[PDB]
């Protein structure tokens, strides 16, 4: 259905003016009239063509060629002639199993019909004649090296369409630009025209006519835009600009911390005295000069979960020269643009800087299922993988000595580092237009080229994440990436995260670009600086069509609402911006508050304070432990309830004077406290919060 013979349907008499590219399943390589609307009329006659491809015939035999139109066609079959200018009679022998390269050129001047019909046919020594079956054609091997059995290029002999890196995309319509439509089980590739296309939002591609992927990941700049590719490759990544290709980091789910065995005891029949926490997980970008390097951060749970107020040493009873033991449960998540199949990347468990507590690897070719993009593995619907899977009796066990696990409880941090090993790719192949996993193709011999040759983009205005994308970009002191289209900054954001500009404003789903900010690493700002001063332009936002991107550079956009850590994680946000969240109050009592909460706003918030304020000004805090501010919970219609009652011994407030103020503080990531104080002191004194709710007794009922 993808397969057949490759057409290429010219305006001109010499094969100059390409106006449609697009493939037969069949010796039927007629496009009538109808299928011509995205052509202006002037230019659906076609006064010349070209076909190429392959023939295999099921049975050896001698046939002969013909077409719909002898007279204006020469035909080669590996470089043989077997049709010039007229019909001919004579019979070649082809041999099963055996692939012969096929050309065909027509030639007409003036047709008097828009479209072409024209017919392919042959007939066997039998004298049994039809047009060539499906199952007979293939394309040609638009590939940067030959097969076995299908050489890259076509005979000498004859018209030769510039196709320089050999995609199948002529030279000129990647230079010039081109678009693409489905139309009939087909794809019809063909000039970009203004007054056409634009109006019908038909996507504009150009591509570099001297890279086969002028994105330099493993898929064609043709195979991307008729889509002989993955299905499973992001969409965003069909266009020829932007690359395709994983993107991985861990997520942890939850932790378990137990006490080791020892030699030491016989006894193990003891009471459980485990410590388990939820756990917080992102992936974060750093401000490293040139890190190309996937990480995640893990955030474990300090809010109140066990009895008392003990260290984890106590509650675990572990001495001085015991060691801990750390076990969790854990997904792989692809933020990329292409799929992994057969391995999964190699992973470091880090506590503080650089100690190295595990290393986290699968079983190569042993994948359960494919990791494909904007998805976990396992699949959300599936349990996830523990660290020390349950009967699984290879798995070194993560272990700490007293002082790291000491360190673990101050930090509540852990940090993954997951290497760029993602194994090899599936290919389109050109043979039997199937995608299958290349074994002879691997990541690690892409990656490198993609990350030389792109201009990255890390953006989080989708929930805050940080999500990578690559969009090729001129190299001006490397002549090859000199070739390819100039890219601004504002088509990288339109084609790579889907910004669009419904109304002459560049938004990203219903978000104006002002909201979010631009961050630089030295190289890139010091580049638009200048390109700035070139311009005479005092503010980037007003020239976004005119900045122009390069290979190399690193651009980083955040949401303005919020602050940012130094891992780019949203920690914060201005006191305005917290108090009007919640200053929409649904429902106020002396048992909670019930709120509708930004989604975004929610994840920088780490809990809430309540106090009562007398008359004279003095404050009761409520929840008075820095361990006690987990009161909110989500509720299944999406609002937000404060609860009251949870740390007051699962009782209302009591107000004593009706002139008391309830008083509810905000805590934001960035000022929680995760620990006691130096002093011991667990309260929430010193803690920075934020008021945003205010109101005496008879206010509330
Ligand atoms: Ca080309
Ligand atoms: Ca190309």
């Amino acid at each position: 259905s993808s397969q057949g013979l490759l057409g290429y349907y010219f305006s001109d008499l010499n094969f100059q003016a390409p106006m449609v590219v697009t493939s037969s399943t069949t010796g039927d390589l007629s496009i009538p009239s109808s299928e011509l609307e995205n052509i202006p009329s002037e230019n659906q006659y076609f006064q010349s063509a070209i076909w190429s491809g392959f023939i295999k015939v099921k049975k050896s035999d001698e046939y002969t060629f013909a077409t719909s139109a002898d007279n204006h066609v020469t035909m080669w079959v590996d470089d043989q002639e077997v049709i010039n200018k007229a019909s001919n009679s004579n019979k070649i022998r082809l041999e099963k199993g055996r692939l012969y390269q096929i050309k065909i050129q027509y030639q007409r001047e003036n047709p008097t019909e828009k479209g072409l019909d024209f017919k392919l046919y042959w007939t066997d020594s039998q004298n049994k004649k039809e047009v060539i079956s499906s199952d007979n054609l293939q394309l040609p091997e638009l590939k940067q090296k030959s097969s076995n059995s299908r050489k890259k290029r076509s005979t000498s002999a004859g018209p030769t369409v510039p196709d320089r890196d050999n995609d199948g995309i002529p030279d000129s319509l990647e230079v010039e630009g081109y678009t693409v439509d489905v139309k009939n089980k087909r794809t019809f590739l063909s000039p970009w025209i203004s007054n056409i296309h634009e109006k019908k939002g038909l996507t504009k591609y150009k591509s570099s006519p001297e890279k086969w992927s002028t994105a330099s990941d493993p898929y064609s700049d043709f195979e991307k835009v008729t889509g002989r590719i993955d299905k499973n490759v992001s969409p965003e990544a069909r266009h020829p600009l932007v690359a395709a290709y994983p993107i991985v980091h861990v997520d942890m789910e939850n932790i378990i911390l137990s006490k080791n065995e020892d030699q030491s005891t016989q006894n193990t029949d003891s009471q459980t005295r485990t410590i388990s926490k939820n756990t917080s997980t992102s992936r974060t970008h750093t401000s490293e000069p040139g890190s190309n390097s996937n990480s995640s951060t893990v955030a474990i749970d300090h809010c109140l979960s066990l009895a008392g107020e003990r260290t984890w040493a106590e509650t675990m009873g572990l001495n001085t020269a015991d060691t801990a033991r750390l076990n969790a449960n854990i997904r792989y998540v692809n933020t990329g643009t292409a799929p992994i199949y057969n391995v999964l990347p190699t992973t470091s468990l880090v506590l503080g800087k650089n100690q190295t507590l595990a290393t986290i690897k699968a079983k190569e070719n042993q994948l359960s299922q494919i990791l494909a993009p904007n998805n976990y593995y396992p699949s959300k619907n599936l349990a996830p993988i523990a660290l020390n899977a349950q009967d699984d009796f290879s798995s070194t066990p993560i272990t700490m000595n007293y002082n790291q696990f000491l360190e673990l409880e101050k930090t509540k941090q852990l940090r993954l580092d997951t290497d760029q090993v993602y194994g090899n790719i599936a290919t389109y192949n050109f043979e039997n237009g199937r995608v299958r996993v290349d074994t002879g193709s691997n990541w690690s011999e892409v990656l490198p080229q993609i990350q030389e040759t792109t201009a990255r983009i890390i953006f989080n205005g989708k929930d805050l994440n940080l999500v990578e994308r690559r969009i090729a970009a001129v190299n001006p002191s490397d002549p090859l990436e000199t070739t390819k289209p100039d890219m601004t900054l504002k088509e990288a954001l339109k084609i790579a995260f889907g910004f669009n500009e419904p109304n002459g404003n560049l938004q990203y789903q219903g978000k104006d670009i002002t909201e979010f900010d631009f961050n630089f690493d030295q190289q890139t700002s010091q580049n638009i600086k200048n390109q700035l001063a070139e311009l005479n332009a005092t503010n980037i936002y007003t020239v976004l069509d005119k900045i122009k991107l390069n290979a190399k550079m690193n651009i980083l956009i955040r949401d303005k609402r919020f602050h940012y850590d130094r891992n780019n994680i949203a920690v914060g946000a201005d006191e305005s911006v917290v108090k009007e969240a919640h200053r929409e109050v649904i429902n106020s009592s002396t048992e909670g508050l019930l709120l509708n909460i930004d989604k975004d706003i929610r994840k920088i918030l780490s809990g809430y304070i309540v106090e009562i304020e007398d008359t004279e000004g003095l404050k009761e805090v409520i929840n008075d432990r820095y361990d006690m501010l987990c009161i909110s919970s989500l509720r299944q219609d999406g609002k937000t309830f404060i609860d009251f009652k949870k740390y007051n011994d699962k009782l209302p407030l009591y107000i004593s004077n009706p002139n008391y103020k309830v008083n509810v503080y905000a805590v934001t990531k960035e000022n929680t406290i995760i620990n006691p104080s130096e002093n011991g002191d667990t309260s929430t004194n010193g803690i920075k919060k934020i008021l945003i709710f205010s109101k005496k007794g008879y206010e509330i009922g």
